[PDB]
């Protein structure tokens, strides 16, 4: 019925298990085949969103509101597709559903197992995700540690898959970390010959293999690691240290290793144009880059490479499609937190700035003291989530006046409650609010900033937040400058402006899960231009 | 300070795994020590109330109304305590709570993991199990295949557990199946040692080893896997096939297993005495018997050991007591269903007749004609669970002639629903029902054999059924001679009795759940005494 490439190893994010996903899917698309990938952790959580963006990464929006792991995002955008709730698998939510299955009595008195009964749920799972996208061919990338507890009833689930689809229909691609000793040249074989063993010993056999390097592996190594895999030397591929991870499907087709794969399923097709996608990849590495603007960004878990990825994605887009060379300034909120040591050289520097999604209270004056810096000095400045409700309270103490302004979920008692909890239509509660959650609804208004970066006046964008803006003090705000140019269908605000600067936007929502390459999002794209002058 | 015995092993019943649990647990509690069970089922199922009874076995129900393993019978039966909802542990229970705290983010952000978060689960439920009971010692009881994926999370739960509170609070005994070869005598060691394999791939030390086998291990044949599996042989011991498990804890006795246990342990006691339980196997096996009396049991499923294992020892514990020689009769009810091919010889011969539980409608006639005969001829009778609702549907439609009584069960239709589902209170309704679960108080009427067996007004019987008698058709069966002689709290008909009988007795409950070696069910004693007259 369908075809299935099944991908392992990973084990880390050094290692590019998400991104080859991504790339291959990519080459797969642009040949008319039609495709979709899937992730599967092997984690309990049902869902990634309780899970803290530090040690773990960026929460991923899909367009109907599913919280997940971030390499849909890396799908996304490389396969400049939409995402499902059903594109990511997690343990949890499998046992959760046979759990409940088995507690409505669906299987009739059985006694409930890993094997069948966990092992048919994944494989149903897989299987649904193929039919409601539409897909002929479909990745299944699988997390965790290959012979780790979790991953078992993954690989045995893939492992059926393929004595039920045959061989034509169902491959393995394995991504080991190839890393030459320390001090002597040669490889160190045991993490890649412990690998190939477990696989052997849950009972699957690696078609491909992809080495993950520095650099290339010569010709000799790939030879070496061909026998403890026993794999065909012709069907190992190499993945090196790169500038930019959109090269990756750029390296893969050098090597071909699509068109292998596509014979081993008995497909054929060809003639893959990516002079679109080799100029934006060209536009990336800063060739033929008219300048060089500084980005501050403000927030915690800066120090995480993924924590942020999606507006890091969206900065570059806007960039490489206008031509500028992005240069990032990550800025913890906390060394802003000082009355003391001043900050007109810090961000004096930046040609923009922007206030980091993510909550609490960790930072929160560090992050509403750089508001405060970009409104008064005129540095062009866009409010994410968490950032843009600290706008509403800068502008709500500072221009405003309301020394007292807050967020509830900072301080449940303030005076002035100018961020808060909202009910289904009361408004105010400190019950626990309304959760937006995907693709929404937001209208413009006709002459502000925010109609003409969309050129239009209905339009969406994906949700993940609960605190609003107080409809009370809304009007005193505008009377003091202030521009709501979005809000929802039912009247909760969605974008801010100030029309007095070059650059001053914020947002509830997150326009930089739906970035891509050729397709930057209009709010990053304003910024960008506005950042750029 | 709680000392732990992990027993693995024994794939399946035959192989004695719920007994040698049990029995160690008795021969502990004799001695000084304060002692209990756990059984551990790595399957999803929540617990044990949705499960077909065929395939798997009888149900088992705790005091507390818990639906679980029959193995807490076996241990309930052997150390004469009450087990608790705690006692069976099962995987499907362990992520439902993990999984629901998770989506309650008690887990703080954190990804939630097989390890450590499923291995901590089960960590604090076996402690748990532990204090609730307050025991020095306890038996953890792990069910299914040794490397196994079910088993593994368990496995590692009891190693952590292990390295934890020291080599001298926890132990393992692995139970294997000796079987030598077909033809050559020598023995087929290739599951042995592919167990004692799969265990230090999991890190488990196995402490000592009972090797089940038809007969006694000879000199030869246990010094060899002792080796296999590296034990000292002074700690290797046979389990071999005896007349009545209840002698299992006697040959472990003349071995001494329990006292290598003790030390090991580094713990000291001693004098024990079974000649109490001496006494009481060799009634078990009929010496001195005064007479043999043939029981019918009709119900389905009398084909498997274990479907009804509690209503067999109820037997047997009844029967030893006063001496005589039970021979089952098992009658699959549609024997019987049959307007030719009379019975006044199928059950001519038989002294006693119980028709069993088991709802359905497989074999409903079958059972009923039973119960005709048995009222009829005026042959002792209990009846038991769906068997007490067919009794009082066999008097409806005879005795009473009410052609069309039954229960809705069986036909939501019949004209006279004399047995059907009831609603908190009112009392008629087709809703679902009250489920009723546990130990109950039942008030017991003076006069009746029911108050003679009880010698007492206020009784408990553990309950499992929804289904209860019609208030409304009450006075007129009593009228028609029918006499209840047990009533719940709030007046819902529990046990039925026809003075007319020598003794016909059916209720509701389950009286076998609470029957001992040492304290038959007054109710099983009672139809026993009737039976041999």
């Amino acid at each position: 019925p369908n075809k299935y490439i099944v991908v392992t190893g990973g084990v880390l994010s050094s290692v590019g298990k998400g991104t080859l996903v991504a790339s291959i899917g990519m080459l797969l698309k642009r040949r008319g085949y039609n495709v979709t990938a899937v992730k599967i952790d092997p984690y309990i959580n049902v869902d990634a969103g309780t899970m803290n963006p530090y040690m773990h990464g960026e929460v991923f929006v899909t367009e109907d509101g599913a919280e997940t792991d971030l390499d849909l995002g890396h799908y996304e955008r490389f396969m400049d597709v939409n995402m499902t709730k059903y594109n990511n698998i997690t343990a949890g939510k499998v046992y959760f559903e046979v759990i409940k299955k088995e507690r409505e009595g669906k299987y009739l008195g059985q006694t409930v197992q890993i094997i069948p009964h966990v092992t048919d749920q994944i494989k149903d799972m897989i299987r649904y995700a193929s039919k409601i996208n539409n897909a002929e061919i479909t990745l299944v990338e699988i997390g965790g540690t290959v012979g780790d507890i979790e991953s078992l009833p993954f690989l045995e689930a893939v492992r059926q898959l393929k004595l039920e689809e045959g061989e034509d229909n169902v491959i393995f691609v394995h991504i080991a970390l190839v890393e030459y000793l320390s001090v002597t040249g040669e490889l160190k074989t045991k993490p890649l010959q412990h690998s190939v063993q477990e696989l052997r010993r849950i009972g699957i056999q690696p078609d491909f293999i992809v080495g993950r390097a520095t650099l290339p592996l010569d010709d000799e190594t790939r030879r070496k690691i061909a026998l403890f895999t026993n794999v065909k030397v012709d069907h190992i591929v190499s993945s090196y240290d790169v500038e930019t991870s959109y090269e990756v499907p750029i390296i893969l087709e050098s090597q071909k290793l699509v068109s292998k794969i596509l014979s081993r399923l008995k497909l054929e097709d060809r003639q893959v144009d990516l002079t679109d996608w080799i100029s934006f990849v060209n536009n990336i590495k800063g060739i033929n880059s008219k300048k060089t603007i500084n980005i501050a960004l403000v927030g915690k878990y800066t120090k995480l490479k993924d924590s942020y990825i999606s507006i890091k994605e969206a900065i570059y887009h806007a960039s490489a499609y206008i031509g500028v060379r992005p240069k990032l300034i990550w800025i913890e909120s906390t060394d802003l937190e000082s009355d003391t040591k001043n900050l007109n050289e810090i961000l004096g520097n930046v040609n923009g700035i922007i206030v980091l999604p993510g909550f609490g209270s960790r930072g929160a004056e560090g992050k509403i003291k750089a508001i405060k810096y970009a409104r008064e000095h005129n540095i062009p400045f866009l409010g994410i989530c968490f950032g843009f409700q600290l706008s509403i309270v800068e502008f709500a103490r500072d221009v405003l006046g309301l020394s007292e302004a807050n967020s509830t979920e900072i301080n449940p008692n303030t005076k002035d409650p100018v961020i808060t909890l909202l009910d289904e239509q009361k408004n105010v509660t400190q019950l626990g609010g309304t959760m937006r959650l995907g693709a929404q609804k937001i209208i413009l208004k006709e002459g502000t900033i925010a109609y003409q970066l969309y050129g239009k006046k209905v339009v969406y964008e994906r949700h993940r937040h609960r605190y609003e803006v107080n409809p009370k003090y809304v009007d005193i705000l505008e009377d003091a400058g202030l521009v709501v140019s979005g809000i929802s269908e039912n009247g909760l605000v969605e974008i801010i402006e100030l029309p007095s600067n070059k650059f001053f936007v914020a947002t509830q929502a997150h326009p930089e899960f739906k970035s891509r390459p050729t397709n930057p999002s209009p709010i990053y794209l304003g910024f960008i231009r506005a950042v750029a002058s």
